[PDB]
Order: C-alpha cells, then structure tokens, then sequence
C-alpha cells in the first residue's frame, strides 16, 4: 500500500 499527497 502507498499513498502520497503534494
């Protein structure tokens, strides 16, 4: 699982 915000 991977999350990313920017």
């Amino acid at each position: 699982l991977f999350i990313e915000w920017l």
